[PDB]
């Protein structure tokens, strides 16, 4: 049961081996383990956290294994601490791995590191703990910083647990009926003002469901917040940690008048329903579907709302989740984003790729949202949401529709 014979990188990488980072995804995307430390993970390396096991069946562990091409007997070498490697090690080798070895000079190099162009957006909870007992983080924020609780309606699960410090933001202080667009730029102004930020004050913002805060914060990206951040993974993360909580009614925010730069900032953001047509049947864009597959082929609007069912003909698929309501395929087991390389590869099986002009939609828009988050932390250049989406689309008949089972 013990471990092959040790490897450094170039070993490993001179026998066709692949090293695997045991470490939390925040490590593995960037995150320094302290102050001015190595950040991110070997060059190739997957990761599997010894913390996502205990959520992890057996076909859910030889699935990710094939996913990632490991041959049963080709070398891999892992990295982090003692006891995480040997956890992972024992659960690779009941998966069938025959050559399991430690990577003897992992993270010994911090330049030959390979990280999430912009991972700093992207948080986790010990670095917003950190951040709130005034101690010294990684990447802090330049200036005046807000954390914010998003969800739909008045508070309810913030009123019982949120992280200490916290405001809260009810979706629809951001998008409205008819179409479940944003409002528009002048209320943008007056809920920007309200909860206190300016154009050069840090949100950081997170949610019981990731997406609900990856609306919000697009929508303030769009406007000109510079600075604007997501938990990785939401609340459950925090809760998971065991950090403090605070409870009860929104404390009372400074209002912030003046903004300090015309709205909209980052028009280029947001696409409305002529640019996003203009994207199709193209090599250099893409217009991706941020639904479920049900939803994709036309057996579901997705929506009690949506009478039209079927697709915006042209559109690539992005991969989402198991229903209008989830998004599993860019989750690990633990809520957080699953990695970069992985994500890329799914888009690029559908022909979306990060030298094209790509923008993300749903049937309203929140999903895609956490999608042009995800890519923007990925360091994509050219990225946005088609705030109509489906919805908007499908609202006027003679827009072309695609249907039923189909590929790339």
């Amino acid at each position: 049961a013990e471990l092959a014979k040790p490897l450094t990188l170039d070993q490993l990488q001179q026998q066709n081996g692949k090293a695997i980072d045991t470490r939390p995804s925040a490590f593995y995307n960037g995150w320094p383990q302290t102050l001015n430390g190595p950040s991110g993970h070997e060059l190739a390396a997957l990761n599997l956290s010894a913390s996502w096991l205990d959520k992890m069946s057996t076909e859910q562990l030889n699935a990710w294994i094939k996913q990632h091409n490991l041959k049963t007997d080709a070398p891999v070498a892992l990295y982090g601490n003692d006891k995480d490697v040997d956890a992972v090690k024992t659960r690779l080798q009941k998966a069938g791995l025959t050559h399991i070895s430690i990577l003897s000079d992992a993270l010994s190099e911090p330049s030959r590191l390979q990280k999430l162009p912009h991972f700093e957006q992207l948080v986790y909870p010990q670095w917003l703990h950190d951040l709130q007992q005034g101690k010294e983080v990684t990447a802090k924020p330049a200036g005046d910083w807000k954390v914010i609780e998003a969800a739909w309606g008045a508070p309810k699960l913030y009123l019982i647990s949120h992280i200490p410090g916290a405001d809260y933001i009810d979706t629809n202080e951001v998008e409205s009926e008819p179409l479940w667009n944003k409002v528009s730029d002048e209320q943008l102004k007056a809920m920007l003002a309200k909860h206190g930020i300016r154009h050069d004050t840090t949100v950081i913002l997170y949610g019981r469901d990731v997406y609900a805060a990856a609306r919000v914060a697009q929508i303030m990206l769009y406007a000109g917040v510079k600075d604007v951040r997501l938990l990785d993974g939401g609340w459950q993360t925090w809760s998971d940690a065991g950090l403090p909580v605070e409870r009860g009614t929104p404390p009372k925010v400074k209002a912030e008048p003046d903004f300090g730069v015309k709205i909209p900032a980052q028009p280029q953001l947001m696409l409305d329903m002529e640019q996003a047509r203009g994207l199709l049947h193209r090599q250099d864009a893409s217009l991706v579907s941020i639904r479920s597959w049900p939803e994709f082929i036309g057996t579901t609007s997705g929506y009690s709302y949506i009478k039209p069912k079927g697709e915006i003909a042209g559109a690539r698929w992005g991969h989402a989740g198991s229903d209008s309501t989830h998004m599993e395929d860019f989750h690990n087991p633990d809520g957080t984003m699953r990695s970069a390389d992985d994500i890329t590869a799914m888009w690029k099986a559908w022909n979306i790729k990060p030298e094209q002009q790509v923008s993300f939609y749903c049937g309203t828009g929140w999903r895609a949202s956490e999608t042009f988050m995800y890519a923007r932390a990925m360091g994509w250049k050219n990225v946005s949401v088609y705030d109509g989406g489906w919805y908007e689309w499908s609202s006027d008949p003679k827009n072309p529709v695609a249907t039923g089972e189909r590929g790339p």
